[PDB]
């Protein structure tokens, strides 16, 4: 996952988490505007190992952390499927749940037989039980750090998003929280690209000087 | 119940099953138009035993028997509410259902706590369990004779509908099936009125001549 | 457009309007049940000149005339497009409508310029004017004859329906009204198949005796 | 207007443009959390000149400038209602619009009568004409400097919002652009409050030290 | 603010103090009738700077200066609510008031327990303390010149009233008192409109001739 712009000499590769610091406010604002307008503008080009350019639908742009909606139909559906798989991995728990559902179905079936009208039903499944329970992620009481962590956790659930990008999101988190975000990103394998006007101390990042020189920085 | 139109001299009473034949095509088509437009048109009237006019919401008009869906939002709502009332009439059974739902919620809650992502849940309700089970009336109908029987069952189940009316629905059923439908209507006590362009032989019916005079038959 | 059942020796062709009378109540009710269940049952087979069997989605079945909804999104959309074409066929009327729309757009544009906020717009078209007018067919005060006539008029608007079929719809209409329906069906070129238990006098129809013998009948 | 939190000794007043710098990352992130949760949390308070608490509906919180859509049900509804009121203030212009709409309705009605299919219509209204024209605020923004200006225009247009708050939005704009934004805020009289993790040189701002003491700068 | 009637060619604006003289007795009496009947009659209209019609509830019409009571149920309600809001703006003072009220309630409760008859009480509230104290505007007026000043003070205090109108109230005040009333109106910024049958010498006023033409004076 390499990204390239006219200011860079060679296309820079983005693997796991990547912190890109732009010291020039003009090039930073122009780069962010090229991030929002990416489908319209040909200046900023992001391509994969196949050199194929990714569509704006495949690109995930995030600026406001608390304003973004983490709960979607596809995210909640795939999450319910993941919970159903977790319950399916254990035979004993699945057997017990099947027993309880069998009892409830017996009770409701008796209540249906007591009625005068002829009634028919099918089954009460686990996905229908999770949908009836209303399982969803809670962003209401979550701190910004837990919100970004939940976004990194649900990025694997999003199928269509090729790369996640954050705009000036590193100013809220402490250095230790940034270390936890990067260390978790290395395990999640997702491609995250952070854009900050000022450099963060203690973390590896790519610095773009006002001279338009891109250099790697350990601190 | 009685129905009154400006063509009849006096309002005729409809009790249990009733077969009404209209020998005039213009009066029959205009009568069906008055049935669908009953809310708009004041010509056709219906007076019950209380001698009170009834709204079109209380009149059930069914022309196509096979095209009438037995499962509807209001029917499923009243059925689910009825089952919820039956389950609410027994405290012990509902208590056991609350215990089982509590166990399932504890298991799914433990599995949610085992996940690395934060999860928020509300609760599970008996109505959500009935809707999740998909409780509905039987949709299996082999012939129109059985479908009309299901329409009579759902009609007798609905308290709001005071009358059920069929338009030219007797042409599909055989004379013996018409006898079984009349006997089932007399056993169910529901009020059913049929409208046919031509007379049917072998059964009692009210024949409306082209002269507009109404005469009983059999 | 030929239809075939086990009772018939050869498939009967349906061209323009066709009146099919079944004197047996058992075969008539079984044929209607095979009309509603057509996708499930293989007994009744309707095929075109290509011998390809038409899907139930391509088949249009109609029993209740006044209960059917003639107003649909596709029917109203294609009807608005037809009205737009009728207005486009006349250059003078289109020019006058363009003039009036130009005047209204001038007034609204002046009102927008009077406001403090910067406002932008595009155009007011003819399709948007028809959609704002709410043009639709009125079945409320229509008689059953006018309802069936409007159904024969909107059958050309329906793209997916291959053939229209009516179940016992000829009992309401007088002989003259049936002659008008057939004479209009010959001009509309649509394929309509009527199913009646009793034969109609004065019109050409295919009669099926209780002996299960199919014969053409002039009266 | 003034804002008050447990960290401050006394509530600080926000008049015209205001720049607030928080030198503590925990107090800044917790402050933004208190901004999004303001409805839920009672810690952060806002007291106007009337010394009355304001609901979260009256507070406009905008973090992403480019990601904030200008067009919305309340913005287009209030705008279309405003244009309808402006057209209603002049009887003659509205009368001419009614005449032209009557002519167009007569033409389309004649074309409908020319068709062989029955057609039913209701009427055409000025609101349907504005919605049909697609009246909306200009969506063209070349840079974030212009987009923030449009946000200030729509904010000054909205009477319900008593305050506009930007979180870390000053990092995109140059110092000169910040001066132009402050001058435009002083000319527009609107109340704008900015929250920055680090201090900005050359402009007047309130610096909150890690010791929690607040001191003015420039 | 502007007022418009069928007699005027164009609506005249009323800003700060305004003196309107009507040289026709029929147009003056019919104008006052249109003032009292303004809710019933649509002839007389009033358009503010927003060009929006105002209800009669927003128009304050005062003819008799001495006969107008300054203390009213709505005025005392808004005043008591205003004092309650001022006391609610300070938590410490309201806390001390709650402490003193708790002490008095403890003393009176002890005296009630000392009695042989059972006694039930609820509580004491700040609103009941203000109403018990009888807080009201000053009712002392030596002359109509001071009473009109109190009417201007209460009018400037009331936000709902957008205009104050006096009918033939300038005949009581001397020319110097009229100058002081105009200067006080310009200092208070309130909109006041006077209606006089005859012109007043020495002050600027709008003269409406019997020909219906309106001309400025001084
Ligand atoms: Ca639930
Ligand atoms: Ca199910
Ligand atoms: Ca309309
Ligand atoms: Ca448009």
């Amino acid at each position: 996952m390499k990204i390239n712009f006219s200011l860079l000499d060679e296309p820079m590769e983005v693997n796991l988490g990547t912190v890109l610091v732009i010291e020039d406010v003009s090039v930073f604002a122009q780069l962010v505007k090229e991030f929002y307008q990416y489908d319209e503008q040909s200046n900023l080009t992001i391509f994969d190992s196949k050199i194929r350019s990714i569509r704006s639908s495949e690109l995930l742009l995030i600026t406001d952390i608390l304003g973004y909606d983490i709960n979607t139909s596809q995210v909640l559906k795939l999450l319910h499927t993941d919970i159903v798989s977790q319950l399916n991995d254990k035979p004993e728990v699945r057997s017990e749940i099947d027993s309880l559902v069998s009892l409830i179905t017996d009770i409701i079936m008796a209540e249906c037989i007591e009625n005068e009208l002829d009634i028919e039903y099918d089954e009460i499944t686990l996905l229908e039980l999770i949908k009836a329970l209303g399982v969803r992620i809670e962003t209401k009481s979550c701190t910004v750090f837990e919100k970004i962590f939940e976004i990194l956790q649900i990025f694997k659930y999003l199928v269509k998003k090729r790369i996640l990008v954050f705009v000036n999101s590193l100013s809220y988190f402490s250095k230790d929280e940034i270390y936890q975000i990067l260390e978790y990103t290395k395990l999640s394998q997702a491609d995250v690209l952070f854009l900050e006007p000022r450099q963060i101390e203690g973390i590896q990042q790519f610095i773009l000087d006002k001279d338009y020189i891109l250099m790697p920085y350990n601190n």
